[PDB]
């Protein structure tokens, strides 16, 4: 079965990578573009972009290990460990040319190490709506004069005693609706049907755990990145961020300037954290145009 | 019915204050000292210190509105609103003389306004383990490199949609053990027996809700205090903080210096948030010695 509907002309398939069975949805023809989702979601967050992109590229959208229909990692959830699976998966499909990478939220955490360590393999890079794990994350406020802050959830999810799984189990749909809407500007785009689909997926016990294990490895990822970052990114890079409630604003581009020589950034007014859903048309356009400046 | 065992010689009683029935435990003779507990607990946190103080003072330890065996407030949960109830309670027992005040955690939030608005009513003051609500709280980090963020729970508890009650209902005993121990240095003092007592109390639906309403009013309390703090505290004040895991460290004294003309501070090594239980002997000594500088 499928947790989410596959777009016309795409296929849902699996590949074993280092003994881990990864799920992905693939379509199109041309150079490879890998699209990597984040927390609370699956490959399906890219389902509106995929058909448009597939007109010019071969498009693959994996489920992160442990999430969607992918098996948990057998190594661990730190950025460097997860990035190995994503890198090898991409290379199975693009062994002879560099590929493009688009990542959202923790998709960034799970890809940055393989980008920096395999620069020749990455033609163009698009990063949206999450910090690269580094010392900057220790500066975000716990609480704001308006109420709950953007990343207090880092601590909630990283807490031990399986705090998050224990409190959220049985209330998965309730929690996810709250989390999504609290990080959104445009809540209307999240139908009760769409929320049902996402909630059922991440409520799988191994997926609920996997979700938070990414956060439990965050400090480790920060320490890993402290070494990796000595090497600057040289490929064309674009950042995108929402300017509305839930958005990273100018943070995304400003951080990326420290990592990349060649970067352009956009802040999208009226949009929060969930760019592919909240501001699908302009996000899609920017991504497509940016990637289409390379051979396709 | 008593939620916690009354120390020998003390009485458990109630006083109606502005239409709200407040529970307290009272004992001893002499000048009045009021002890005010914080989140996750009740008057019982003071039960080891009370008999010692009662040798020199009349001691009263109320349950905060909505917590323990006290009815919720009829006005609101902001510091200025709650402090009215506590000031009036204390003044019932000490109508013609100033009294001493010791407060822990949100006990600070709920007493600071009555202290500043009624300075002549307060002889001596001891505050421990929480910021006075002001702009400084917006500076605490959501996520830390080492240990754990001290105040990310502010956002969790303040979040709308009754997020915290909804997730914690039915799992109160689990949550409180996690919260208390994660904020502790000497975790061994929190026996399953003691945790059972505390959890049973805050698991009352109105008490679980009351607990979080204090945090939902926190920004309002900050706004209140911005005006109130234009007048500095004139009475002798002492701050205590833990130096261990979960401790506020030097922050407690440093913030207090902005508020008080006459302040001395102590940081207790190897002690976390829960001073009266984690570090009973040196905490009790510091408090009794400080209050005994006055006539008793």
């Amino acid at each position: 079965a499928e947790e989410f509907p596959v777009p016309n002309g795409f296929e849902s398939a699996y590949r074993e990578v280092d003994g881990v069975k990864l799920h992905y949805v693939k379509g199109g023809q041309g150079p490879l573009v890998m699209l990597v989702h984040g927390f609370g979601q699956t490959w399906y967050e890219w389902h509106q972009l995929m058909p448009e992109l597939a007109k010019r590229f071969t498009v693959i959208a994996p489920d992160l290990p442990g999430l969607g229909q992918s098996e948990p990692p057998k190594t661990g959830y730190s950025g460097e460990q997860v990035a190995v699976y994503l890198h090898k998966l991409a290379r199975q499909f693009s062994p002879d040319r560099p590929f493009d990478l688009v990542a959202h939220d923790i998709g960034i955490w799970n890809t940055y190490p393989m980008v920096v360590k395999n620069q020749a393999d990455i033609a163009r890079l698009v990063y949206m709506q999450a910090p690269i794990p580094d010392a900057r994350i220790y500066r975000f406020p716990a609480f704001t004069a308006q109420g709950e802050s953007l990343v207090w959830h880092f601590s909630f999810f990283a807490a031990d005693d399986r705090l998050a799984e224990t409190l959220i189990a049985g209330k998965e749909r309730f929690f996810l609706e709250h989390f999504i809407k609290s990080h959104a500007s445009n809540t209307e785009v999240f139908s009760e049907r769409l929320l049902d689909l996402y909630a059922r997926s991440y409520a799988k016990p191994h997926s609920l755990n996997a979700s938070f294990e990414y956060y439990r490895a965050l400090n480790e990822s920060v320490r890993q990145n402290a070494e990796l970052a000595k090497t600057r990114l040289q490929m064309p890079t674009m950042t995108l961020a929402g300017g509305g409630h839930g958005g990273m604003g100018t943070f995304q581009l400003e951080q990326m300037k420290a990592y990349a020589e060649d970067v352009e950034g956009h802040v999208l007014p009226g949009c929060g954290h969930w760019l592919p859903e909240e501001c699908a048309a302009p996000m899609n356009r920017l991504v497509i145009d940016f990637l289409s400046r390379g051979r396709h």
